[PDB]
């Protein structure tokens, strides 16, 4: 068999892959990234395609531009479930033509050094010596087997996690998810007959009994085209996706010609805290591989670029300390946790929270304003929600006179900040990764049954 050998292979090309090769560019490294799927088809995983402008400045990624904007947004209006109320949330960002985007972060990449090869797919994890060496790639473009080395592996396969699953089970790199620690969503993009009101900003339904554990969405991708979609809870028992989509279409968009249909089909998304740890010996993990989609609003795609960022920076460091193990990696997970893995951890919390309210909850907390519009805003900017906002809002539901479970919302709020409080203390060795796992297991385990 045929061998290659390279500094850094990053197996899959989506949002996280590209936002890899993109700053791994440039810096004197032999870059191969792959991809299953062919070149004009990369980045087209069923997506909302709605992402924050704030992701954009921060790590300095290209602007959206021309083709790949396709409607500029202001803001959001989050409706309650019957929709007596509704919440304008003002923060700017984009719906774009995400595989258009995405393949042109790639075409630069290339430009900038980094070899890509589309239709091809790791097959085969290179596990020697207790390191991940590399992965065996086929090419079905040659309809060739070749056998690629690398110092380290990025592991960007999405949701799927096809690579890194092939690893043995002792890695810590290879950590399942719970299925109730997912969301299945799905999604459609029409053409509305009449145009559509406020089409710069997005809508946002809850409603506990049309998507359970999720909600429902409205996303104007233009003047007269729209994503409609939704999401649901996971590991539940619910029934398949596609039938409250069904059910429910007409109430939330009814707007839409159903003849007029452009794409459609979901799939899965995980909504909890990272990988305890995203690297280990010779590999890093980031984007729908490593957990990296904020667990509340679902958003992915941006959080899924500051993984790909810190990875490079994370590799860069190995490099210039010839060290690939977990150390010599680590600095991936410091990074990471920084930028929006704390933030992540605290909201995995807060979500289970919100998934358990009934649409009374939502409904009377909304319409009693029992926290600003703007304090939402910051409760998911920061992640935080702060001791004295809990305590605006306690003293709102004491106004109420059946029981409930906004009545531990103070409770919540200090179990956010608790286990924030340990992810700001991440382990700075390796040698601590399994005392600090099991103790903000202990806070989950807690946790989950302090909601019951
Ligand atoms: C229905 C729905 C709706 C939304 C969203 C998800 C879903 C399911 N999200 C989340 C978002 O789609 C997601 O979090 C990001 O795309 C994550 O980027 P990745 O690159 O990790 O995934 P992605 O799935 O794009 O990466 C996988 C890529 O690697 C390739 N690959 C996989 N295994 C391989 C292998 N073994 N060999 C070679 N190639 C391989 C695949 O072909 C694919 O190109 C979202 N996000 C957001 O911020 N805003 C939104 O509006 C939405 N809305
Ligand atoms: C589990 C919970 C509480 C929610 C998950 C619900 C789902 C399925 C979320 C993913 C689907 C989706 C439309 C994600 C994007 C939502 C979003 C607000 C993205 C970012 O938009 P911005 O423009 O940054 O504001
Ligand atoms: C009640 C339930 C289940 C959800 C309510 C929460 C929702 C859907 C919306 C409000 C949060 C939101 C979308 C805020 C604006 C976007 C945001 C938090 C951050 C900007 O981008 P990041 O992806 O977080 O980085």
């Amino acid at each position: 068999m045929k061998e290659l050998k390279y500094d850094v292979l990053i197996i899959g090309g989506g949002f996280a892959g590209s936002s890899a090769a993109y700053q791994l560019s440039r810096r004197g490294l032999k870059i191969l990234l792959v991809d299953s799927k062919p070149w004009n088809r990369i980045g087209d995983k069923p997506c909302g395609d709605a992402v924050s402008k704030a992701h954009f400045d921060k790590l300095g990624m290209p602007y959206p531009k021309g083709e790949e904007l396709e409607n500029k947004i202001n803001g959001i209006k989050l409706y309650s479930p019957d929709m007596q109320t509704v919440w304008t949330v003002n923060h700017e960002g984009f719906e774009l033509n995400a595989p258009l985007y995405n393949q042109r972060v790639l075409k630069e990449a290339q430009d900038r050094g980094v070899e890509i090869w589309d239709l091809t797919t790791a097959m085969k994890p290179i596990f020697e010596d207790g390191y991940v060496k590399g992965a065996v790639l086929f090419n079905r473009r040659t309809n060739e087997e070749l056998t690629v080395y690398s110092k380290v592996v990025v592991e960007a396969t999405g949701y799927s996690r096809s690579f890194r699953s092939k690893l043995p089970p002792e890695l810590p790199i290879t950590e399942d998810l719970d299925d109730k620690d997912a969301d299945v969503a799905y999604r459609e993009v029409l053409l509305t007959k009449e145009d559509i009101e406020d089409h710069d900003y997005l809508r946002i339904f809850i409603d506990q009994e049309t998507s359970p554990g999720g909600y429902w969405w409205y996303f104007p991708k233009g003047k007269n085209k729209v994503n409609v979609g939704l999401g649901i809870q996971g590991g539940m028992g619910y029934p398949s996706i596609h039938e409250y989509y069904k059910k429910y279409l007409d109430k939330y968009a009814p707007d839409v010609d159903k003849s007029k249909l452009l794409v459609k089909g979901g799939a899965l998304v995980p909504t909890r805290r990272p990988l305890y740890t995203m690297a280990w010996n010779g590999i890093i993990v980031i984007g729908d591989s490593g957990f990296t989609v904020n667990p509340v609003h679902g958003g992915g795609k941006g959080s899924a670029m500051i993984s790909g960022y810190c990875a490079a920076k994370a590799i860069l460091s190995a490099f210039e300390t010839g060290d690939f193990s977990a150390s010599g990696l680590w600095d991936m997970n410091i990074c990471y946790v920084n930028e929006y893995g704390a933030k992540q951890a605290s909201l995995d919390i807060f979500r289970r929270f919100l998934q358990k309210l009934s649409n009374d909850d939502i409904n009377y907390g909304m319409k009693k304003k029992i926290i600003k519009e703007e304090d939402l805003l910051e409760a998911s900017e920061k992640g935080d929600l702060h001791l004295s906002v809990a305590d605006k809002a306690m003293r709102v539901i004491s106004g109420l006179g059946r029981p409930s479970l906004l009545f531990k919302l103070k409770a919540v709020a200090e179990s956010m900040k608790k286990i924030k409080e340990l992810y700001l203390n991440y382990p700075r060795s390796p040698s601590s990764l399994g005392s600090w796992r099991r103790e903000v297991d202990n806070v989950l385990t807690e946790f989950n049954k302090s909601l019951s």
